[PDB]
């Protein structure tokens, strides 16, 4: 299924530490920021994507089209210019983040009916897996 649909309720983080470190993160917002349990909304409608990470202290929004590149320019977290492109590879949604961190970009799959969220910067990969609510 490409149906990522709903609210998600972190169940583990795996790695998150290296992630950041590789995005230069502080060490303050990093200490705290790998203690943080996350929830995603994710709300698709065709190639139409509006996502919303929240946790007690890091927050994320992005919104994209499948297939349209766009600017992003990652203010809450490293402060860097990226441009974003969001593709499918089979039932796997693709970002790769152009910019001066090479590797640097995530995927999504539903795996059972869990979500799984990979983040890559460098060297550095992050694990998430997320329940439906
Ligand atoms: C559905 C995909 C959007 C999306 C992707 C994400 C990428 C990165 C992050 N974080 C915080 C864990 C690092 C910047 C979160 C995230 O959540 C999403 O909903």
């Amino acid at each position: 299924t490409r149906d990522f649909n709903g609210t998600w309720e972190m169940e583990s983080n795996e790695n998150f530490e290296g992630y950041m470190k590789a995005l230069d993160i502080d060490f303050a917002t990093r200490k705290i920021a790998v203690r943080l349990t996350f929830t995603l909304v994710i709300d698709q409608d065709g190639d139409n994507f509006k996502c919303k990470a929240t946790s007690t202290f890091l927050n994320y929004d992005v919104d994209f089209t499948v297939g349209v590149e766009f600017d992003e320019y990652t203010k809450s977290l490293d402060n860097r210019h990226v441009k974003a492109l969001v593709t499918w590879e089979g039932d796997v949604l693709v970002c790769v983040q152009k910019g001066e961190k090479e590797n640097r970009g995530w995927k999504k799959w539903i795996e059972g009916d869990k979500l799984y969220l990979e983040l890559t910067c460098g060297d550095q990969v992050c694990r998430q897996v997320f329940k439906k609510k």
